[PDB]
């Protein structure tokens, strides 16, 4: 079931914003959120789509392994970290859109649609550019739907090879210490209103796993760090992390 | 500057500062070159102690003794000195807390014949497991040097060991120790505390955006009070060489 804890809204309004956090306790099969309506509202996934895009590119052989080098095309884009060679690990880390646009072109519309239907990923609608539909096209996915998809990935239940799922979970690694491991992906939907930031993933503990998906209003890029900061505030307050 | 192995005695100051002695060995994967404060000790073979949990994990996975990283190894109900051992574990947490009893059971199930054959294929150390099948890495005959640990770890990193790619990916997951926006460390600690010379170990690697740095260190450990020096001295070297900030 789901519990709504409206008191968590303060975590957003104290930053002059609005948003949703969704938590899932895997051992207890219990969900929590500050806002049930928005937890189930579907938005563009923006660069959180790099999780399914990575899986499809690996399973089909577009990407051989996490070491294959994708050479910079020599065109200088706005984010300096994009203007260099990458592998799957660093393309995820710096959210290198052009590398993933090339993945999508090579996958093709037909195979992309077939795979997203098999994943049950959002509204499964890739209209718009084959190479940008997750940024300004027709695909929409909610925070609760992100949890469902991530749970399948965590348990190697998606209809792609076990190897592809293990490689993407490695590439999602974001933080690790003696208390917890976070595997996750950020997103920033900055073209189509409502402009929002995403953070989706999970926290591995010794004894349990907490899945999470959050999004928040993002009228400018100045607030992007609040995606992880707000989430961690909630995790700390609830004694999931120290 | 073309030498495969180069001695840099300036790192000794990190040992001297902590009234300690030992060896740090680094390997720059992009440049295929190595660095150490003590070439002689870098090539001296010691009991691996709990750094042996890396090969032991690989063998148990590949033979099916361990199904995967979620299988639960129930506590046998016997209360031992390290409190974190006295509970149920999986591969991730058994590696993290270095739960010896779990891996002793692994070794008994693998058996001496299959254990010997696998270490031979791994070319691991002196490949000699005389002693108890269940404790030879703690007080038996197997010995491995720091440079030999590097070579073995490089094989693991590239999935070049003879076991399945899946077994190798799982163990590399279980070796995860630290990760942030600057680096990822996959490593395993050890403490040889039964047979002289008593020593501590830390072996593994540091993943950067555009390179990997393998490391293996051991140091004299007359009592357990200095165990934190294994990571501290290693990190002091990594900082001096600008590998981590
Ligand atoms: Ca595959
Ligand atoms: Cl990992």
């Amino acid at each position: 079931e789901w519990q709504e804890n409206k008191s968590w809204n303060a975590h957003f309004t104290e930053h002059k914003s609005q948003g949703v956090v969704v938590l899932w306790n895997e051992n207890k099969q219990q969900g929590f959120t500050n806002n049930l309506k928005r937890a189930n509202q579907a938005f563009l996934p923006a660069s959180t789509f790099k999780i399914p895009n990575s899986l499809i590119a690996l399973d089909l052989g577009v990407v051989k392994d996490e070491h294959q080098v994708f050479k910079w095309d020599g065109q200088t884009r706005d984010i300096a970290t994009w203007n260099r060679d990458h592998n799957l690990i660093t393309a995820m880390k710096y959210s290198v859109v052009p590398v993933y646009q090339e993945f999508a072109r090579q996958i093709g519309e037909a195979r992309m649609s077939k795979m997203l239907h098999a994943f049950d990923y959002g509204n499964e609608d890739i209209s718009g550019n084959v190479d940008s539909f997750w940024l300004d096209g027709g695909i929409r996915i909610s925070a609760t739907e992100q949890i469902s998809f991530l749970r399948k990935l965590y348990h190697n239940k998606l209809h792609v090879s076990e190897r592809s799922q293990r490689i993407v979970k490695q590439a999602m690694l974001t933080e690790a210490n003696g208390d917890y491991i976070i595997r996750a992906k950020t997103g920033y939907s900055c073209r189509i209103e409502p402009k929002i930031g995403w953070w989706v993933g999970w926290v591995e503990l010794d004894d349990n796993v907490w899945f999470f998906a959050m999004n928040m209003d993002m009228p400018t890029s100045d607030g992007l760090g609040l995606r992880q900061a707000i989430t961690k505030e909630v995790l700390k307050q609830e004694k999931i992390i120290p």
